[PDB]
């Protein structure tokens, strides 16, 4: 039987017509990617099931008799960076896991998230009055792009010199094509060494941030964060927050100009914008896959899965499929989208979900509150979609501020 190449065009070029036709066949089916065998599930209930089962475990660390374990997302890591890249809330399996999202969860809570959106406002006005009020600017570069990265580093006690060249190395980190496995490597590396270099800098230097609350955060039973602990957990908070709202924004902002309707019930009802959002993350989820290890054999939709397979939960199918979500490629900022699997499902729901959902409101309410005859600068069909299955995104969106 024919096994898909998720490395083929077919699942980068309008590739949810290729997931509605590998869905309607088996929900459940054998892949190739980066020269590995693998499990796709691309139907919504088996989505929730694999999530939902901890036989699939998040751990790429865990060490089997006689197999080789070498996941997509850390293509191209040495083992050492491996480890700081897979040390957190993450890339771990309970009680680890357990213990590790108490101690942050403490920390990185909804008032400390909520105490930073006037700063979050402020941040946006201030990259709207730089891009003018006429011509072409690519708001990707301009305002998607650096309205994150100013948050995220603040929250962090990240300076500004320091930023830029982190940005060049997340973005690399983002693809993964064996051609470039030794650049992706070295990207990586970078990371690794900035966050050491971030850490040590802050236990010297404590202040009011987030990382500094995570090095003095204790509890009487779980202990603290030990130092592969803390760093690990920095270097991930730090790529979340570098990369995730730049997509759920320049995609948003795609999708509500290519659907003058849709973009028109915003504008007349704020109300409905909090809605937007999510059906914004239905519609074309970022973290379009996520992995999971069979640390046992397990059935899923019926299908047996072999024990030590690799398996790919396609999230942003999930969220298209036509049984869970009616009329699932229509996007209405208007219907019910409880239930979709964007931030995840189960014990490893997204912690940044608040954040992202605050970022995604203020940002396109103040985008489109402000220019509004904004319109597309290319045409709808030449937008080019960044081709990752770890995070989809827009890298370049040019838009006519004066209509
Ligand atoms: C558009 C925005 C975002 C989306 C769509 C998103 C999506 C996801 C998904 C799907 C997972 C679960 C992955 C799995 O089950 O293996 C996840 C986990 C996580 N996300 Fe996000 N995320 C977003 C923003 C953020 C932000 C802003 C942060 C932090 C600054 C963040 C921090 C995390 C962490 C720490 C986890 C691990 C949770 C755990 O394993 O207990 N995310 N996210
Ligand atoms: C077994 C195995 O291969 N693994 C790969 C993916 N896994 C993972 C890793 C980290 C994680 O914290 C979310 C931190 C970690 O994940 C990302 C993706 N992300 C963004 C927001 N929520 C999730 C991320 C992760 C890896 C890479 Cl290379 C790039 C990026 Cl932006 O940011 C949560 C889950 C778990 C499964």
């Amino acid at each position: 039987t024919t096994v898909p190449d998720l490395e083929s065009d077919s699942f980068h070029v309008d590739w949810y017509r290729t997931y509605a036709e590998l869905r309607e066949t088996a929900p459940v089916t054998p892949v190739r990617f980066l020269g590995q065998d693998a499990w796709l599930v691309t139907g919504y209930d088996e989505a929730k099931a694999a999530l939902s089962d901890l036989r699939l475990s998040s751990d790429p660390k865990k060490k089997y008799p006689g197999v080789e374990v070498e996941f997509p997302a850390y293509l191209g890591f040495p083992e050492d960076v491996r480890n700081y890249f897979a040390t957190n809330m993450g890339t771990s399996d309970p009680p680890t896991h357990t213990r590790l999202r108490k101690l942050v969860s403490q920390e990185f809570t909804v008032r400390r998230v909520e105490a930073m959106r006037p700063r979050v406002e402020q941040i946006t006005a201030e990259l709207l009055d730089e891009v003018g009020d006429s011509g072409v600017v690519d708001i990707v570069d301009r305002f998607a792009h650096p309205l994150p990265i100013k948050v995220i580093c603040e929250l962090l006690g990240v300076d500004e010199k320091y930023r830029g060249e982190f940005g060049r190395w997340s973005s690399e980190i983002l693809v993964m094509d064996p051609e470039r496995a030794e650049q992706r490597g070295q990207a990586a590396r970078e990371v690794v060494n900035f966050i050491l270099d971030l850490v040590e800098r802050r236990r010297t230097e404590p202040g009011d941030d987030l990382l500094s609350a995570l090095i003095r955060v204790q509890d009487d039973d779980d202990g603290r964060l030990s130092a592969d602990e803390l760093t690990s957990i920095a270097l991930v908070l730090l790529l979340a927050g570098f990369e995730s709202s730049v997509s759920l924004i320049g995609i948003g902002t795609y999708l509500l100009l290519t659907h003058p309707d849709q973009l028109a019930l915003v504008r007349r009802d704020p109300s409905a914008l909090p809605n937007a959002v999510e059906e914004i993350l239905r519609y074309i989820a970022p973290p379009e896959t996520t992995t999971r290890f069979a640390a046992e054999e397990v059935e899923i939709g019926g299908v047996a899965i072999p024990q030590y397979s690799t398996v790919l939960v396609a999230n942003g199918a999930a969220n298209r499929d036509p049984k869970q979500f009616p009329d699932p490629h229509r996007f209405d900022v208007t219907r019910d989208t409880r239930g979709h699997l964007s931030f995840g499902q189960g014990i490893h729901f997204c912690m940044g979900r608040p954040l992202a959902k605050l970022e995604g409101e203020v940002a396109l309410r103040a985008l489109f509150g402000r220019f509004p005859a904004l319109s597309l600068g290319i045409d709808a069909d030449d937008v080019v979609w960044r081709r990752s299955l770890l995070l989809r995104g827009i890298d370049h969106l040019p838009v006519r501020l004066d209509g």
